[PDB]
């Protein structure tokens, strides 16, 4: 019923500290570009940008594992 990927969520986790091993729980748009190619290898180079920056609709260039996870949804 309705199958979806519960496994891109342990990369992205790994991913995402991988980046933020700081300990902060938020990355900035700028890690997403290489953390996002070195995510998946399959965003452009300025649109993955676009997504980050409606993100500025809320926080103002951080996001979450969740936004993360939000942001890595929508293009694949
Ligand atoms: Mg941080």
């Amino acid at each position: 019923d309705r199958s979806l990927r519960p496994e891109e969520i342990e990369e992205l986790r790994e991913a995402f500290r991988e980046f933020d091993k700081d300990k902060d729980g938020y990355i900035n748009c700028r890690d997403l570009g290489n953390c996002m190619r070195t995510m998946g290898y399959m965003p452009t180079e300025m649109e993955l940008i676009e997504l980050s920056q409606q993100i500025n609709m809320n926080l103002g260039g951080h996001v979450d594992f969740d936004d993360f996870v939000e942001l890595m949804g929508p293009k694949l």
